[PDB]
């Protein structure tokens, strides 16, 4: 028993990470077989980043100055281009290292493990959510672009993010790895401001279920609601409208515990209107909304 | 920016861990050079766990009992032996992938990554306190013992705890990588109930440090407090005394935000006197304290 915030074991994503400089500008770039991604503001000095034009700027660097070292070793780069918002470096090594891999495009409220990382080198892992707003609340300083985001279905690691900008607000914002932002967001140093940070209704929902499983049970209720009803009090305070198809995602975690998801709908509602009243729920004095419904359900089973 | 509940990278880690079985028991251990180490309650049938005799158990088996398996590969164990609460199995293979290690031993309110596992195989990362009534709260189900606590310094290891036990009320319980119990635990299926879980409060102004930092500044009020006057509030607060050692290791937090030891001393003393009025402080409800100064000034510095 226990519930925790738990990331992803990251050695295979480890096993990837380089440093990548482009003169003065280092970040971290991804190394899979023979390529490495990186993102393409490496090329750009803190001025270029004020309105870049990126094509312009590349047509300046050749492969020779795309520094990229793997550990203390210098990789050869034998061709560049630019994807999107990301350049991939080939190089003439396959990383030996290389896990099986697949590329994926998350959604809003899906969760992922982010690897930070400095001059290539892994300082740290957590858990974190692609916000409805498109943004994520990560724990980035400077260098730590080209940092990771990923899943794992036991030995294959489904890249979704890589880190690319903190908005003035000091929130995240970063593309998938064919280099598309996720949301509205750009590669350049200009006023970009978030939506609204809305709650991942199906999320908290599913961490009720996990409060229950391990033994929180004081905000169950003797009510239930219907869908239209809740998500009337859901628009109320800012938490994402549920559907019937997150009703039938939770549906294992209703099946488990005995709880119809309505029912848990309206132990939500009433923890929204009367609040939590100085108590906590799994250690928490929030509805926690970073985990799945797939994440309990993995949690509260052991997958490794 | 940002500031995140950060586990070490756990790569290292993850090649070191093995499958160890003992007749029906199948639980996780550590292998570093050529000894396994795991919880000596692998030899125990779940019958056996209710008084155990751990050196009558152990004169029953052989090196051929305990069957060690790295990924899907057996090691041969060639001798045995208990120490306190673990055992340590020889095997005739040095685990190629050990890295730099040590065993420390823990002082309370000290923060580790655990990797759980199950099966010898890791499922997930986490962070987490020694709490000062020495159980942690973990996330931890059948099967996950001799999963373990760690701290990395650059390539170093310095293991720190071993999973052995959840008490009935669903906290956990384990040993150093000496096999000696943090607190007063026994490994033994009876009644142990922990102590007062207090806040460690020299954590909790790290934190309130970190979030200054990053932005969240509107707890801090116009008001200083002595040391003594603080203590008579955490005293009433459940929070643990506030030493001079504490104040001299919060001292470049202090020098970094210009804001005095004691000065954020008595912001904590508003918030625990007043609550937190609905507002949260580095997304969260409650005064968090399983971030020690050393992680605030590592994960504010970008240390790898
Ligand atoms: C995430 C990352 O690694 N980045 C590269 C560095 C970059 C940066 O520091 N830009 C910057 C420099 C100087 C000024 O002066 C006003 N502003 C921004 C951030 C992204
Ligand atoms: C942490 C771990 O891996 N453990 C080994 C299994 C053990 C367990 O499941 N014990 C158990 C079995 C049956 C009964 O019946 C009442 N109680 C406890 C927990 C520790």
């Amino acid at each position: 028993s226990g519930f925790r915030k738990m990331a992803f074991p990251s050695g295979k994503v480890e096993g990837c990470m380089v440093q990548v400089t482009c003169g003065t500008t280092t970040l971290n770039g991804l190394w899979l077989d023979d390529v490495v991604y990186c993102p393409r503001h490496v090329i750009c000095t803190s001025e270029d980043m004020l309105n870049p034009n990126y094509e312009d700027l590349l047509i300046r660097k050749s492969n020779h100055n795309f520094l990229v070292q793997a550990g203390n070793v210098q990789l050869r780069v034998i061709g560049h281009s630019m994807q999107n918002c990301v350049l991939k470096l080939k190089v003439d090594t396959a990383n030996p290292k290389t896990p099986k891999y697949k590329f994926v495009r998350i959604q809003p409220g899906q969760t992922f493990s982010v690897l930070a990382c400095y001059n290539g080198s892994p300082s740290g892992v957590y858990q974190c959510a692609m916000r409805p707003n498109f943004t994520i609340k990560g724990s980035f300083l400077n260098g730590s672009c080209g940092s990771v985001g990923f899943n794992i279905d036991y030995d294959c690691v489904s890249f979704c993010y890589m880190h690319h900008m903190e908005l003035p607000t000091g929130v995240h914002a970063g593309t998938d790895l064919e280099g598309n932002f996720y949301g509205p967001f750009v590669d350049r140093q200009t006023a970009q401001a978030a939506g609204t940070d809305t709650t991942i209704t199906v999320n908290v929902l599913a961490w009720l279920y996990a409060a229950v499983i391990n033994g929180d049970r004081w905000f169950l209720n003797r009510f239930t609601t219907t869908l239209n009803d809740f998500n009337l009090v859901a628009m109320k305070y800012n938490y994402e409208p549920l559907t019937q198809d997150h009703v039938d995602i939770l549906g294992p975690l209703s099946a488990q515990t005995g709880i119809a998801v309505l029912d848990m709908c309206a132990s939500l509602k009433e923890l929204l209107q009367n609040g939590m009243n100085g108590r906590t729920i799994l250690g928490s004095a929030l509805l926690e909304d970073e985990f799945t419904p797939f994440d309990v359900v993995r949690q509260c089973s052991g997958v490794t």
